[PDB]
């Protein structure tokens, strides 16, 4: 019932900032990777074709939507009622099976580096089967979707034929959800874990080979006899209690190094530590006998001491984990945006009634709006997380 004017214009302006800042900055995206040759990075051919699916959904059906919505009036004839039906499934289907390609991707170049599977071929016969897959699927909604002429209206609305409890309509719309949301999702979820706990995080047996032809050295039976002798040492016992996973590590390579009885000897740095008191430790052990023969190996260790990361024992300037923070932002962008939207349409078989009888059109603007935004956050994502992508917007000024 809730109508106002200075509501409509308010929301007609939140849905033309969609429109301007998704053509706006994914024309300038797919720009800043097809001309350059150089971008041409088999990640940034698909983030071409995200850019490509989102700035078509947000031209063809932004104002489309809007105004049906506002107004419970068909305009634009029984073509374009098929099309803005039809349309939005291949174009969210395309953005997040790009977005998987891109993390398969990743997966693959950091997890298996000996088998390849980047091509410039193949990304293309990638994202022509994605297409193929993407219409096919968008088919049964568009050709579905009808007009109804009315004597003061007409009214699109997607009409499925007359079975006894309407099974393939509830069918096709579970698949499409699980095809375009949660299926992809699980996947983009699974790659990017085994990923970032490849790129961020490490162990004692990694930290060990690194420290410490010939014979292949045995940690793991050492290690255990390591915990087994520091928790039998009163001198070591409570700082070691106190100590988070990474810098039990720290110490326990110290230990791989002096012995229980040398590491015992540190007894004010032991204490700092104890008392959480990272830099006064990490000051005091550089200024040991210890350092001072094996500097290298100290400064790695009063890193870890310090930091508390493992990032002693990883690359420093890696474009590695620019790319992946910035595609996982992506993603949860992406599943933020969505799931207002999948759970409003989910909710007509759980509670038909429920849905109806409250002001939903104000509800149903702020879902939909959402929903539409996904369209126009990549680009921005992109300049903020990325030196190359913000260089090329400035760049693209006069
Ligand atoms: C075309 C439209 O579809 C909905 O509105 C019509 C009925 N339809 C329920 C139904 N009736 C059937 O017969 N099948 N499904 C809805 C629906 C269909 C599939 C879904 F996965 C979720 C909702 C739609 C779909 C998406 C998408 F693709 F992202 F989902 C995004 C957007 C936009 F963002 F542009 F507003 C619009």
């Amino acid at each position: 019932f809730v109508q106002p004017a200075w509501q409509i214009v308010l929301w007609a302006a939140a849905y033309t900032v969609i429109v301007v800042t998704s053509v706006v900055g994914n024309v300038v995206v797919m720009w800043i990777i097809l001309a350059h040759k150089r971008m041409r990075t088999v990640t940034n051919y698909f983030l071409v074709n995200l850019a490509f699916a989102n700035a078509s959904m947000a031209a063809f059906n932004t104002v489309v939507n809007f105004t049906y919505a506002v107004h419970n009036e068909w305009y634009y004839g029984l073509f374009y009622c098929k099309f803005h039906n039809f349309f939005p499934i291949a174009a969210v289907f395309a953005s997040i099976w790009s977005m998987t390609a891109v993390a398969f991707d990743r997966y693959m170049a950091i997890i298996h580096p000996l088998q390849p599977r980047l091509s410039a071929t193949a990304t293309k016969v990638v994202i022509c089967v994605i297409w193929v897959l993407a219409l096919l699927l968008a088919f049964p909604q568009g050709y579905y979707s009808t007009t109804e002429t009315m004597p003061s209206r007409v009214v699109c609305m997607i009409e499925w034929p007359e079975h006894p409890n309407k099974i393939y309509e509830k069918v096709y719309h579970i698949c499409v959800t699980v095809l375009i949301y949660f299926l992809p999702l699980l996947v983009i979820g699974y790659a990017y874990t085994v990923v970032g706990i490849r790129l961020w995080a490490s162990n004692i047996f990694e930290m060990l080979r690194i420290d410490e032809d010939e014979a292949e050295k045995l940690f793991n039976q050492d290690v255990d006899a390591a915990v087994r002798g520091i928790l039998r040492n009163a001198k070591l016992k409570p700082v070691y209690d106190s100590l988070d996973a990474v810098r039990r590590a720290a110490l326990i390579n110290m230990v791989f190094q002096m012995g229980e009885t040398g590491v015992a000897g540190f007894t004010n740095s032991l204490r700092m530590l104890q008392q959480k008191r990272w830099d006064e430790a990490a000051v005091n052990l550089a200024k040991s006998r210890w350092y001072n023969q094996t500097p290298n190996r100290a400064k790695r260790v009063i890193t870890t001491f310090r930091t508390g990361t493992w990032d002693a024992y990883h690359e420093q300037v890696s474009a590695k984990r620019k790319v992946v923070k910035m595609m996982i932002v992506v993603v949860c962008t992406f599943a933020i945006c969505w799931l207002p939207f999948h759970i409003f349409f989910l909710l007509p078989y759980i509670n038909p009634d429920l849905y109806l009888k409250k002001f939903i059109q104000q509800v149903y603007l702020a879902i939909m709006w959402l929903a539409m935004s996904s369209t126009m956050y990549n680009p921005i994502i992109y300049c903020c997380l990325n030196d190359r992508f913000r260089l090329g917007f400035k760049h693209a000024f006069r």
